[PDB]
DNA sequence: ATTTTTATA
């Protein structure tokens, strides 16, 4: 299963992509690392096989994700970059060509430290894109035995994962982000994950996540 | 393929 590797600056970046858009980005990163000008491709049949879909559903997912990439940017901590520099197109039936911004390529190759790595198998069943964001941030601090302890500030999560307004007040945050995403990770990944809310007096300031691998 | 990073267990 392919190893997704990226700069920690990307794991921490402010962006908002759908689940399917992040699935495609995983494949783009693998292509970039295994090949720069940024031009990548996606075969519907291969996507369907990787993610366990019919070609019909894969084509629908891919077409919607590629269309919705229009105008999407990533913000590094600011500096903002478009993900794509041309619309995706289809040279052959079942095949799509994309041009990832060449300025984003250094976030995926030539990394010698401060990088995040995980296997595609770890994330390919996640359905919630904010749970994917959280999973990657946990992988960023994962120890060689598969465990880790990660403290994230709540205002940082809101800003970098670009949570909608309906997520940001602490009842909603706890319910819409924390509970759903942690339970999604526990259900659909090899990570076993718990958390504690830390409070500065009255205000809940950060979340301390503790995790282990199901491989124990 | 690799490594440095948070605040903390």
């Amino acid at each position: 299963s392919p190893r997704i590797v990226q700069s920690n600056d990307l794991t921490e970046a402010a962006y908002s992509l759908s689940r399917d858009q992040k699935r495609m980005l995983y494949l783009f990163v693998d292509q970039i690392r295994k090949s720069h000008d940024g031009i990548c491709e996606i075969h519907v049949a291969k996507y369907a096989e990787i993610f366990g879909l019919t070609s019909a559903e894969a084509s629908k997912d891919i077409r919607q994700a590629l269309k919705s990439f229009a105008g999407k940017e990533v913000v590094f901590y600011y500096e903002s970059f478009p993900w794509f520099i041309k619309p995706a197109h289809s040279p052959s039936r079942g095949l799509y060509s994309v041009h990832i911004n060449p300025y984003l390529i250094p976030f995926f190759i030539g990394l010698q430290n401060r990088f995040t790595q995980f296997r595609l198998s770890e994330t390919k069943e996640i359905t919630n894109p904010y749970a994917m964001r959280l999973y990657e941030s946990l992988c960023q601090y994962r120890k060689p035995d598969g465990s880790g302890i990660v403290s994230l500030k709540i205002d940082w999560i809101i800003e970098r994962y670009q949570l909608p307004q309906s997520y940001q007040r602490m009842p909603d945050f706890r319910r819409r982000f924390l509970q759903v995403c942690v339970n999604e990770i526990n259900s659909r990944t090899p990570m076993r994950l718990s958390y504690i809310e830390k409070k500065k007096g009255r205000q809940t300031t950060h979340i301390v996540f503790s995790f282990r691998d199901i491989t124990s």
